[PDB]
């Protein structure tokens, strides 16, 4: 169902961008206005996932609706791993993503999403290229660091995304006969990874998430080899949410543009651990 | 004699069964459309202290109050507790790990009794010691008054995997597989002739949305329990006909996405 | 180009393979009814560093013979395998009989144009010597001990979890492939095919005429047999007796007939 | 190039570098002898959150006060806060383990740089690592914020401790040496050739008292890091000046006793 | 840098070809006659060196001088690891090179010697890059899969090479502030393993060793990415040693003629473990 060729081609035109965890109309039109490439579409942002603890499900339509009437940009929203009826629920609802999300409490402890049986794009999050090829052979058409949601601390992510792509850089190098026991030492699906070999990167673009707290963590991601940045917390539970959104997005555009993040970078104290 | 008994457990298949604690609750869950009620005296509780089976006069209540079958719950093993509440006539007794049990070796036997019973289970081999006591009925374990699914989903997809490759088992490979699950090995060979479980298989702990609800039929259940979903959350009587239309129309994903639109438990 | 090499081997399908140590042992072998023959030094018992034969040894067998000639290679030993193909040979046997030459790594069959034939004992070995391009498959049993036990559990073991397959729940079998090292891949074509896309014969410890008739009952697409052969009295009645054993595995009384020699392996 | 920056290192030599807040305590520690000055946020800290770079605001403002050269803290491993960092103009950069780490596994290429750093060590692994990447200067890890000085001390016993022994070790047992303690094999052969560190190695960790600094220059330090022995205490203009003094007069145990009248941290 | 290059610009003149374990200036000539790009002075061969037991020490000198008579290609002599006067009376003696030969009973067993030191060039053993940049920082010229003499069995050749090269490549596209952690890791030499990345390969030719005992065994190295072949045991411990010598010398040029290969196998009776 679907095809590959149109998930992956749409997840693509948000390279270089920042998707931006949002709770309503005005963080919406907020995050819009600031230049992100994206929405995501929640009920409590991960920061208040983790405090408020409780079991995180779905959030109600009418707060994704409202978020797709605000904006005129992309708008993901977020389904429980393998909540099957969720995500079915979300896509007849047209959303453009749906972002498998272990920030979500799952449904299923073993098995997710059989996503290429859907239509619309999933994104998945990852830590090493063995959870990255079993997310990529499921379907999933994106992929983005595990990270450490809702810390403000970039360490994890820092890790997944050198793991990745130091696991996915020593495979475009590989002996073509040691790829079957490196497949099964990591766990990953053979074919996925002779994929990957061949395209000399991953087939899909993985993005950074978790814990971005500052514009140069942010540049820092990018810098790090990322497709893009996702951010949440790290810019509504700040002092200025919409100078700290404009800012993040600058920084991931220009992430070698020493001086105008540290321009950018006057503002104001942030989220913390 | 198990035909009756299964058969009329077959008359809820695709239905909600809701736990109700007055005729209130009994009759809102009638009126939005439950095949059956829980009489209970508190929804799951994880209050504290020892959880016995409900006053007489509660249950009693609750059969005068909706014409849709009554079930009641009597603590695992409780021979006078199973007995009182058949006696009362209700429609079913669930022998329930809800309740703080009354013996933590044996369950009843259920072919003993004329009323039929359900059970809970987590995979093949508690389902086919239940089945075998004489349950008529079975249900996941689940996680119950947390509302959370994701326990009932472990449970139904282990029942049904291993009943699933039960069916296409080779003949001479069942012994072995039964003494492993722990099963009697006349109710594996049942289920394989039969192609699926004698009984139906409800799921049951933490339904809270409708989504959920739909999902464990999505997942391969024969119907819904739910209680602390309904009544522990704003506005239960919306609660309680958006999961009985979710559990029938399980694949009408706008239909749930519009009866998605409310506020949750937690 | 894998249909092509997958449907030679299916040309044995129900047949006995042999190791033959020479021409007039590969004679024996064809006149009792071999539908293929093993080239090689030193037979799978009194084997107990092996390397590949000297190619004087196979093509002698190749010479005396008119059915298919298989050779074995050691696992990963790429010059060994290539000399093989351009001998001309039929079929590679990237053998664990014979001492690894790569411990870690096998051959990528898929890169070479005489098909291949593996050695495994779950879904797992074998679902990693399909992907690697492996046409044919054999359990890899206990070659040389005339004893049957570890064939059968092999035949058994994929057997089983070839069938948990087809019936297994898509969104499951992820997980499935991650637990048993298996290319994700390659179960959903299982799945798919209903049974294994390549044929599976029994190899490792047939030692009479039952011997072979029970892994046709058990589910096997042919028999691989060496010592319980040429290491018992009149290895060419023994030949006979186990190529007609195998095709008319349930004819018993012709079984009982046929078994009517002496002494066997081990 | 690494002559300039060691070199650029060297002019500190002991002296007192002292952390600064803002612009008062910045010249407070100049006016006191300071021979440069670290821009931090917060004095070591121990509150709690995430640490990161200070405002970039907080930097300038620090560089704006004063005329001895200023340094300012990133986490260890963010390429861009050093990038930053270095485009403001700073004079050195200290890669801290007392801010967050960015990077768990992997240290800033300093050598892909062109403002010098300075990297934490508690033994001679670590320094040789840090020299390698490209550090100009080394300080002891020690134990911040805590005021006591004993694991900078345990550290510069163990840097100098194996640097003194690596002196006069056998040319041929250098290689497995460095194996043993995690060292470039050409860093320790260049420190054998040099009989020293070929950078500054300073004190930091704890220094609350001048008898303190003092103990430090006396068990083999270039110079005192000081932070909170300073501002975290009872008029800290007084201590300022009296761990200046105590830093250089270092053996002149009459002058550090008079210098001794105050109030000191905890 | 300097005598470097030339050290290790004479090993590689042997690129492609075949060392012979000799014992006797019969033996040696064997060798030249058959093709042999060098020959390596030793007073048993790797098989009885095991079978024999006892202390394994240097050659007696004549053994080499009768050897460095018999013969116009190099000639190469083992000794104990770490005995520093061995080696210096090995080089006055004027060998071509000397194997620091983990074969040989190691007279040191925590310190190898400081080949920097020499002017005649060391061939040393290895198992893995870590090894591999350990020797070379210490001054080899040349590396060998340590293998497993005197077994006739290749397959611990084949993972010493299959490792070497794999750690190999991986650093070859390794990410430039993560060398650091790596060199760490596995023991190396922070320097070396820069240099390795920078010429994008061993910076010295690394040859199959130990095990040897058929073609199609020498012609398997070659394949996996040997620079060439080390061979004692497998020729003169078999039925006819000068047609097994030209045949592995033929195989080992030629190791992807399969037709010449088999040819040339079809001569037979060798060693086992
Ligand atoms: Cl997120
Ligand atoms: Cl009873
Ligand atoms: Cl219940
Ligand atoms: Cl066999
Ligand atoms: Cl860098
Ligand atoms: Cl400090
Ligand atoms: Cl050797
Ligand atoms: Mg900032
Ligand atoms: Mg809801
Ligand atoms: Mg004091």
């Amino acid at each position: 169902i679907g095809s590959d060729r149109v998930k992956r081609g749409m997840a693509e035109m948000q390279k270089g961008g920042v998707i931006m965890d949002v709770v309503n109309a005005e963080q919406a039109r907020i995050a819009e206005e600031a230049g992100a490439v994206a929405v995501m579409a929640l009920e409590r942002v991960p920061s208040d996932i983790r405090a408020a603890g409780g079991v995180a499900r779905m959030a109600n339509p009418k707060i994704v609706e409202e978020v797709m009437n605000a904006v005129s940009i992309p708008v993901m929203a977020k389904a429980r791993i393998g909540h099957i009826t969720e995500a079915r629920v979300l896509e007849a609802m047209g959303v453009d993503y749906i972002d498998e999300s272990e920030v979500l409490t799952p449904a299923d402890e073993e098995y997710h999403l059989r996503k290429d049986q859907f239509t619309v794009p999933f994104v998945c999050g990852c830590r090493n290229l063995g959870e990255a090829a079993r997310r990529i052979g499921e379907g999933a058409a994106m992929l983005r660091t595990k990270g450490e949601p809702g810390t403000g601390n970039i360490v994890e992510a820092v890790r997944h995304m050198r793991q990745v792509n130091s696991e996915v850089s020593r495979l475009t190098v590989m002996n073509d006969d040691e790829i079957m026991t490196f497949a099964k030492d990591i766990g990953a699906p053979y074919e996925i990874l002779k994929q990957i070999k061949d395209n000399g990167r991953l087939p899909v673009v993985n993005f950074a998430a978790g814990g971005v707290a500052t514009p140069q963590d942010a540049a820092l991601m990018m810098e790090l080899g990322a497709d893009g940045v996702f951010v949440g917390s790290g810019i509504f539970k700040s002092e200025d949410p919409e100078k700290f959104a404009k800012a993040i997005v600058q920084a991931t555009t220009h992430y070698q543009d020493y001086e105008l993040i540290g321009r950018l970078a006057s503002e104001l104290g942030t989220a913390m651990k």
